[PDB]
């Protein structure tokens, strides 16, 4: 079991642009297109990406291009994360699984949802750090997908895979 694994069996693997639960414009594992209104601003974003017109369409190859950027991406983030908000300490005291989780609790969140967060976090303390990584996930996942909250922390609470599993 691993992280990527991990994330294509939360998010799951499309090949034609749709919205995720919160509307937005996204395609493959996870990438976010979007977050427009018109189709055609997040469709000609996946055109720089992919650089080919596809006209909503992709590839699993390209799909797994597109993933490998954005996982290596959430766990840079991660660090950066706690980085500031002080605790880097926490960061290198980290565990594979949880910082799994934690790369994927942050994945693929973005600026102003980054931000909050790494709030949240400083603002919080060294012993309080974990509740705003489990009260993030809560939200980002609950009410909508609930199942995907739930597998996260636990594992992210547990330093295990079985739940995934």
């Amino acid at each position: 079991m691993n992280i990527f694994e991990m994330l294509r069996i939360d998010e799951g693997l499309r090949l034609k642009i749709y919205k995720d639960t919160e509307g937005y414009y996204t395609i493959g594992i996870g990438h976010l297109l979007t977050k427009s209104p018109s189709l055609n601003a997040a469709k000609s974003e996946l055109d720089k990406a992919i650089g080919r017109n596809t006209n909503g369409v992709i590839t699993k190859d390209e799909a797994e291009k597109l993933f490998n950027q954005d996982v290596d991406a959430a766990a840079a983030a991660v660090r950066g994360i706690l980085r500031n908000a002080k605790l880097k300490p926490v960061y290198d005291s980290l565990d594979a699984v949880r910082r799994a989780a934690l790369i994927n609790m942050v994945f693929q969140m973005g600026e102003t949802g980054v931000a909050g967060f790494t709030n949240s976090l400083r603002m919080l303390q060294q012993k309080r750090w974990d509740e705003a990584a489990v009260n993030l996930a809560k939200s980002r996942w609950y009410n909508q997908t609930p199942n995907r909250a739930k597998r996260v922390i636990t594992t992210f609470r547990t330093g295990t895979w079985d739940a995934y599993k």
